[PDB]
């Protein structure tokens, strides 16, 4: 409903539902709850191994008449072991086959860190470092363009790119389509203000994940890291507005022109998150939240920090 117009003329709802949870179905149940609560933008990926269940949930809410297909904005992502140009369309077609849909609304390069092709999601060496691939990302992008022209994806964009990595695509000779979006880690402890200003200058929408502080998976999160939603400024703002620290975090993104994802597998929290549209943070609230920035990415593991194209080496 509240939507941004993408640089390709398509529209994306500003609030999105995060479908990923740790390997520990449930995806089916909570995705239907999300749609029932009012979410229209649904975020999945090959990586999540949940596209059958998320696709099922969406089609179920269309079949029962709750929504029409054109009312749902469905995103999947090309996994980093499928960057070689010849793998891209088959990876999209397989995503579509799993979801049982004709097209995705949005197909993303999940990460700028190409990995060796194969059946493993993150092939790693004896030293825990990912086995990386040298495929030119511009050729991956050209294959994404062809997926858009084939009608298999209404829009195409990227995820986890820094400014440099974005400029590589933007500066490609023969570029047909700019990415519509860059989906990146973004929250009050890592607000990406410089990258956000850059994206806006290029008509690229910044889409925030881990907007509620991440699920803190022991596999990649520093257990030392502060819990975002325990932040005392966020909790003081929540008390002032009679909302919750989660709502304060989501609303912050909306007011700075960031499209925001929120994962919840809890029925009460799913319904709560749609309340982000019900209230407004003041100019001073926003400045206070801006002051929380610690440049803190919660995804913080050697396995990927070792990768030559790790986006967090650059200033932004
Ligand atoms: N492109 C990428 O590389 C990338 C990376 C990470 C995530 N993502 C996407 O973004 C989505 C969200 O990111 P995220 O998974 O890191 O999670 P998140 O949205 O930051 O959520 C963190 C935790 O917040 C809790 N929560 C939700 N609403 C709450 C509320 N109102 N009050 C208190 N707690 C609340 C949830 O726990 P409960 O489930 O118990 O409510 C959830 O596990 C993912 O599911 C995925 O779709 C993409
Ligand atoms: C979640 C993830 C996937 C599969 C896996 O095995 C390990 C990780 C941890 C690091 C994540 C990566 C996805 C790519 C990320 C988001 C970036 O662009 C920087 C941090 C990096």
């Amino acid at each position: 409903q509240q939507c941004v117009k993408l640089n390709d003329g398509h529209f994306m709802p500003v609030l999105g539902f995060g479908t990923y949870a740790p390997p520990e179905s449930k995806a089916l149940e909570v995705t239907k709850l999300a749609i029932e609560a009012g979410f229209r933008h649904i975020d999945s990926a090959h990586l999540y191994n949940n596209e059958e269940q998320v696709g099922l949930a969406i089609r179920s809410k269309i079949a029962d008449g709750s929504v029409k297909r054109e009312d749902i904005f469905y995103t999947s992502k090309l996994w980093s072991t499928f960057h070689r140009p010849e793998l891209v369309r088959p990876a999209l077609e397989n995503s579509l086959k799993k979801a049982q849909l004709d097209y995705v609304d949005l197909y993303l390069i999940h990460s700028p860190m190409s990995l060796k092709p194969g059946e493993e999601l993150s092939p790693t060496d004896e030293n825990g470092k990912v086995i990386f691939d040298i495929v030119d990302l511009c050729t991956t992008w050209e294959a994404m363009e062809k997926c858009k022209d084939a009608g298999l994806a209404k829009s195409i964009g990227v995820s986890n790119f820094n400014r440099r990595q974005l400029e590589m695509i933007l500066n490609k000779p023969g570029l047909k389509y700019k990415p519509v979006c860059n989906q990146v880690e973004c929250h009050p402890y890592f607000n990406r203000s410089k990258l956000l200003d850059f994206c806006k200058s290029k008509d690229i929408v910044l889409v925030a994940y881990s907007a509620l502080g991440s699920q803190r998976d022991k596999r990649w999160v520093d257990p030392n890291s502060p819990v975002l939603l325990e932040d005392p400024v966020l909790c003081a703002l929540a008390k002032k507005h009679k909302r919750t620290p989660a709502l304060i975090a989501l609303r912050y993104q909306l007011q700075r022109g960031v499209v925001v994802l929120a994962k919840s597998y809890n029925e009460q929290r799913i319904r709560q998150n749609v309340q982000v549209f019900e209230f407004q943070l003041t100019a001073e609230d926003m400045k206070a939240i801006d002051g929380l920035d610690r440049n803190l990415h919660y995804f913080n593991s050697d396995s990927f920090a070792s990768h030559p194209n790790y986006p967090y080496s650059d200033e932004y």
